[PDB]
């Protein structure tokens, strides 16, 4: 065969398209992935026939699928489909535009080549909301306010077309443009940023120019007016215009004035809010739908001055001397800048540019050129050494932190980073039996081996040891070796003696203690474990008890002040299929038999509907502060984020807005829930200063999202200022977009680069021992700290302390005397519109 | 499932076979890949049935497909199909020989197991050239000229057979062979090299022996006659023959004489030219078709003396004391040798052996043993520490250089090396928006990160910085950090001031400047950019301007002496589908709207049929010297080679042979076009002393091609004397050939070996700073040089300087006053016979 | 005495009878690069301020008498990245005439005073017997 | 075995070696003035040779550790350029394994007079007023 790599990936695309074809043939409404796969594969097959031209397939691709063959969200999620295909002329790109544009598609065209029976149009059932929509006001914003303005008359004496950008210095335009070059000094076109004005040969146009702001320094272009804006440089520029032969004709009666906040001012350029949001992303007061959920994030504020947005492209703002600063020290220029980004964080939902330098979030605010723009600080200068990432219409979020990973395989690392998790904390050594059940890395030899094996991966890593011992010796040994925490587990012995020993060791070493308590109640009930805590800080994994813990009342720990509670994802939210799944999964895990009464009694005592339904409310009100994975140990590493937002959606459906929220937006709920997997795990584990939020000085572990895909599939995962993972298409494509578009690893994953972008979190004892030198780790290594004085009040936005009471018989849960109960959710968002399987 | 790694690959093979089955069922004629996939998959399914023997499937595989179910080239491309399958008695290899041997195949057998409807034989349409054929003369070559010859009478007294090779010392043969051992001293069988004479037990034969040449030293065998050929050693050998009991019987009247250039001489052995070309590959005067193209490469000369070809195998020349030297220093022994290779290079098209030592091309000439052969120099000795690569009937070409790579993903690196590109020059940091448009690596941090990430890849790498600045500060900073060139780009500002600044910096630092001129004509027209050049050397990317540049007449730079122009592949050659593809590709790239008149006007001004037709003539006459990719930025990395040859084919179809060519061969055109991606990029970028040609002293970045597959899919890519990538079959196969045959990475890609075989090209400023030590690079690092005094006359075979004139209105292009116009090509070679998708 | 000999002067080489005459001098009289308290090489006077950081010399030997097989001259030697970056006149092109871009004294430039000293290329000894490592110290 | 050799002049045996070879390379040697025309002239001192410089001294030596430490690969943990080997065969040793010194006398010491008997015979040696290998050789 001699198959090249692109043939292999195209064969995978064809297999996905054939799966979509079978599903379409049996009459199900396809989702986004299936529709894209079908359209791409059918375009490839029609190209393989060789009886069509590229334009014919551009027209044909719009007829394959209609609105009735796809889910109601697909027409909004699916704007175009690029694909490469080998015609008789060779490989050609062909792109379908708005492929879903009819009520019904041509199903014979859609299933062509598959040799499957074409289904009748009746087979597609009938039953909406736009994922990622921007809800704007019906207002026209006004650009370039408080500036000196002049309306000039320009005529082209050239024989070729001449576009000029919005921020290009107008006195330095092509010499074959004739106009009053004296009145264009220190001026730029008063038009929307990133747009242009075109002068066809001989064309005559009346333009409006507004003064540049900032330091008012002209650089670049033709070097006609190289220098600050003043009278002497104006005379020098006019002498250069006359000498070098640049078109100049005085217009004595030109119109002069100022741009005002006036609808009837002749110098003002207006732009509708919808057009503004389409061009640069939403501004203050707009709202964003988070995926296909019911949550609306309103932009609390916006750092941009309208008219000076940093837009990169051909003939756009970020260019030499216009939006790329040129006359500044090389060493204050940003390494990277994410432009026009909507930042969702636990602190707020804002619109800003994120400047990244040396792998840290250098600044958040307005970027650009202080020579040309107002409001640009010295930590936000875009220089000639600055890479640009376009955040127009994308959401920037901090990389998620998963604090309950079982290192059972290295493929869960790829699955986690592909979903936007940049930090894993947990324990394990592989698929050994001890780590399938526990997040313990027992041996120091295994600690060294796991720190060495994960050294090249572009994630932050933290490993915990086995704290289930009644004497402190081996705990000291494993903390000294690199363990940043200890784990008490029922399978090693989670008795009160072990709890006391592990907690005094934690107070000695300033590490966090994770506990999975005794489900059998063999040494005592939950009150005796709480007594063993002795008021000391402790993190409780899966505090509900579905993952495990004192049957039935482990959930009482959500009311204790010194206990930091967390939840695992497989119960988030309660749904119709949750109990059967969890019961029989528990039976599989524990090798239990349904036919023996004791085994089924244990299973039913441990998997409880009422206590999970209470867990949902406790997550909503802030009594549970962290949502983790428990990966491959009753947990899914790639669903910490999505499941969290699903919970939020459910709690808006069945409880309405929170008290702090209103009918306008869901900003407080969004902040509370995004804190559960970004900042609260970081505070709990003791590395809050490095990761967990989009804050200046923190590591640049960022995740880009389309608002239509928020919570399911990110556009790219940036690790330490470099793109670690991203959605990319065919490597042999003419552009990056053509199918198959997969979440692939980028240059941040190769060589010794992935270690240069990330941190290995260890204990203070291990860093004092310089385990990064002993083990030969290329990664950065930092010590965890500030975890022993923590109470529930330190969890951001999740500091509630209800008085929990569980009935021993009926398992009814009351918080402050009020019953906690929520209905089962028959559906969830962020699941079915997005995933092939 | 517990799927082992081989089951996954066999499942992929089955998927490819099922795709081929669906295509065959709808009645298209399969290509090579589809036919191989179908035959292998069907053999696997018949084995899975368990009702067939291996012989039954050997016979059955020849009847699945006929000549009417496959393209006309497939019967010549497809000689056999090996496949490994699980029969009821375990895993067995079954291989089909000449699987296309009927007009029509058994379509029920071909589609067996798929449950698809068998198509009637009428559905396959009707419409020849042999890919890779060797056109030889009707002449018989004569072996071993000017040697002393004796015809002896040998008889076997053994009870089991004795086969003797062509170069084995005949006095050293099995003791049970009786013959005149005195007349066999210093003699070897006068037969074709690598062949043998078989003595069945009791068999009595008459053989002809000719003297060995060179130093005439006998080594190895039975150690009967070790030493130089003389009288004293003859007497010692005869004493050893008598003592050790070797069969000896004097033949007083044995015929003796000399081998002559005479057809009717009794001592001469003749071999036909077709048999010679089949056995050892073509010799002087033969012709080779390059793939399925129109082009015929004639062997200009051959370094081989007929009779002493270095052939490796069982009982063949390269053996201890016959073709493997024994009495030389271990150090002068070659590390490896490519034998009997046809070398296509811009210098010439020759037949030679390539000796590689320490990762460099140690020598080109005749390899072997100077003790036994004439014409072997001390830099071409095959010793006991020499690996052998068989170039018999294969073409060896220098690894291609792609000078316009956008480092958007690391998968394009695999795509490039799998197609024969060994050196990438360009810029980028990942899928950031700044690098999807430009080949700029802006930050020094990103320069370090990218040099570290590509440290283990087995390719040569060169990174360029962002030169679009009006002051030199950040340009100095990024050149000092590792950048070996700068890119001026319209997206950052490609104005005359930036051009002047970047060019004076280039003159300072001795790096090359690549430019993407201003398409908007915002600061100047093309004459003003040329004025900004000020006669200084500059590389111009995609000089035609489809990729971008001054609308419509950037192509005028092809006439400027100091400009080194290049073209990108997606316009190479003009075909019927090119304009629609490029128009709508530009529309998606620049986010343009077809319904806005200005946007469509810009798009039509940029994508022009007349200049895209002009660049074909300009590449043919040599006015365009380099063909690059522009990978994933309107460019395909894996088609730099194929597209180039496609253009050559087109320009032979529509213009005939060049002036320097004749009706016999196309050697000058082949050299001119192979210079466009091997040597000219190397000269332009400043590392032509290391890579870019099959020349002694250069790095051994070689690509071995089957002549039928030349230009599409190489047999292997050697990097620094080690096989970096190769076409290999199932890992669990009994031999390397069985399907699925994929181009896989070899041991050159693992560990710290990939860096040991490559060069990272940096600036002189960076090598003086020792960035290979600062960044911890295991790769070799060299400085680029000799790029500022270059003119068009330094590009090899592409030094033409036509006087170009473009019409402002009609876009008509004239070179020296003559209209340049080429017809659209409705088909191309090297595309459809070879690729699955 | 102040800056070292200029064109036409002569220097006795040690206590030998050999006189090295300065063949030529790159200095413009009045703009000698002298480092010290209240001297020429200062910010904005003889130390340049308005140039890229990366063209500044790493080191500059000032007012040096260079004896070499090519000639016996008087010049400043600019060193950058461990190589002899340039030989000529160092200083500030804002204030001084005859300063090229490879001879700019910036704020990242170390100064060695060659006033009245002779500069020679390090000798090459091609017949060393590596009998001990102490001869290396004696040689250097 | 490792080539840890010591070359002595027979007139100087036991006091001052001519050279100490470590792993086939001269580690230390008696050498004279570095600027002498030959190695012999005074002051002749025992000086360290090229075996003691750079990463050569580790290339010629062995760091003896336990088996537990070699299993842990402490040569990799600590970044040692020296060769590392495990000690072994020390638990089954008796007096009879010491070469040429395997005698086992029955020793008896008097508690009061400290008189020592071996196999019942008094052990007594006179004090030596002089020793060789001390005064003919050492300056101090
Ligand atoms: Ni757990
Ligand atoms: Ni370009």
């Amino acid at each position: 065969m001699k198959l090249s790599p692109r043939e292999v990936e195209k064969l995978g695309l064809h297999n996905a398209g054939y799966l979509a074809q079978k599903r379409l043939a049996r009459g199900v409404r396809l989702n986004y992935t299936e529709a894209v796969a079908l359209i791409a594969s059918q375009i490839m097959e029609y190209a393989r026939d060789g009886e069509k031209t590229v334009a014919q397939l551009m027209c044909l691709g719009q007829h394959l699928l209609g609105r009735r063959q796809v889910l109601p969200a697909v027409p909004h999620l699916l704007n175009a489909v690029q694909v490469e295909a080998t015609f008789p002329d060779g490989t050609k790109l062909v792109t379908v535009h708005d492929p879903i544009s009819r009520e019904n598609g041509e199903l014979q065209e859609a299933l062509f080549g598959s040799l499957l029976p074409v289904p009748s149009l009746d087979k597609f059932a009938e039953t909406n909301r736009i994922p990622g929509e921007i809800l704007c006001e019906d207002e026209c914003l006004t650009l370039n306010i408080g500036r000196k303005a002049v309306i000039l008359k320009v005529t082209s004496k050239g024989d070729r077309p001449i576009q000029v950008g919005s921020h290009y210095h107008f006195i330095e335009v092509n010499p074959y443009l004739t106009f009053d070059r004296r009145k264009a000094y220190g001026m730029r076109l008063n038009i929307a940023a990133g747009t242009a004005v075109r002068f066809e040969p001989g064309d005559c146009k009346s333009v409006t120019l507004v003064s540049i702001e900032g330091n008012k320094v002209i650089r670049g272009g033709n070097a006609i007016a190289d220098g600050p804006v003043n009278e002497t440089n104006l005379e020098a520029a006019m002498h250069a215009v006359r000498s070098k032969g640049f078109g100049h004709e005085e217009e004595k009666d030109a119109s002069e004035g100022f741009t005002k906040e006036d609808p009837n001012c002749p110098f003002n350029t207006f732009i509708h809010r919808k057009e503004y949001a389409n061009k640069y992303g939403p501004t203050t007061g707009d709202k964003i739908r988070l995926g296909d959920t019911n949550l609306l994030a309103e932009i609390e504020k916006d750092y941009a001055l309208y008219g000076d947005e940093c837009v990169f492209g051909g003939g756009k703002v970020i260019r030499d001397g216009m939006g790329q600063s040129c006359g500044h020290p090389p060493a204050i220029s940003l390494d990277t800048v994410i432009t026009n980004a909507v930042i969702i964080d636990y602190t707020g939902i804002i619109k800003a540019d994120i400047g990244i330098k040396d792998g840290l979030i250098a600044s958040i605010g307005k970027a650009g050129n202080p020579d040309i723009m107002n409001g640009v600080f010295s930590n936000m200068i875009i220089g000639a050494n600055t890479e640009v990432i376009a955040g127009e219409g994308l959401i920037v979020t901090a990389g998620a932190i998963d604090c309950h990973v079982h290192y059972i395989c290295p493929q869960l690392v790829y699955e986690a980073i592909s979903s936007g998790i940049t930090t894993l904390v947990g324990g394990g050594t592989g698929p050994a039996a001890g780590t399938r059940a526990t997040t313990c890395t027992p041996s120091p030899t295994q600690m060294r081996l796991m720190l060495q094996s994960t050294d090249d991966l572009p994630l932050n890593f933290g490993f915990t040891g086995k704290g289930s011992s009644s004497k402190p010796d081996e705990l000291h040994e494993i903390i000294k070796a690199g363990a940043m925490g200890l784990k008490l587990h029922e399978d090693w012995g989670s008795t009160p003696a072990a709890i006391d020993n592990c907690l005094t060791i934690a107070e000695h070493h300033d590490i966090q203690i994770n506990i999975h308590t005794d489900t059998l109640n063999e040494a005592g009930f939950v009150e005796h474990s709480i007594a063993a805590f002795k008021g000391r800080t402790i993190h409780t994994y899966h505090s509900e008890g579905a993952g495990g813990g004192h049957a039935p009342d482990i959930i009482k720990v959500c009311g204790i002040k010194n206990v930091l509670p967390s939840s695992t994802n497989p119960t988030r939210p309660l749904t119709s299929n949750t109990i059967d799944e969890h019961l029989d999964m528990l039976m599989v895990c524990h090798h239990l038999d349904r036919e023996i009464p004791e085994d089924l009694a244990f299973a039913h005592s441990r998997i409880r509907k009422k206590t999970i339904a209470a867990e949902d409310v406790l997550n909503d009100i802030g009594a549970i502060s962290i949502i983790s994975s428990d990966s491959q140990a009753m947990g899914r590493v790639g669903e910490v984020i999505s499941r969290t937002w699903q919970t939020a959606d459910k709690m808006k459906a069945q409880t309405g807005p929170l008290k702090c929220d209103s009918s306008d937006n869901d900003n407080f709920r969004i902040r509370r829930y995004i804190a559960k997997y970004t900042i609260n795990p970081a505070i709990a584990n003791g590395f809050s200063q490095y990761v967990g939020s989009v804050e200046v000085g923190k590591l640049a572990d960022l995740v880009m999202w389309k608002p239509s895909f928020f919570g399911t599939k990110p556009e790219m995962v940036i690790k330490g200022g470099m793109v670690a993972w991203a959605d990319i298409g065919d490597p042999n494509a003419s552009i990056p977009t053509p199918e198959p578009v997969k979440m692939r690893p980028m240059y941040g994953t190769l060589g010794k680069a992935g270690g240069a972008l990330s941190i290995a979190f260890v204990s203070k004892a291990a860093l004092d021992q310089r385990v990064n030198v002993l083990y030969g780790l290329n990664k950065r290594v930092e010590a965890v700290s500030n975890v022993r004085k923590l109470t529930k009040l330190d969890m951001k936005l999740n500091d509630a302390l209800p008085e929990i009471t569980v009935d021993p018989e009926s398992y009814t849960v009351k918080a402050d005397g009020k019953l906690l109960c929520v209905s089962e959710a028959t559906t969830v968002p962020l699941s079915r519109n997005y995933f092939l399987f």
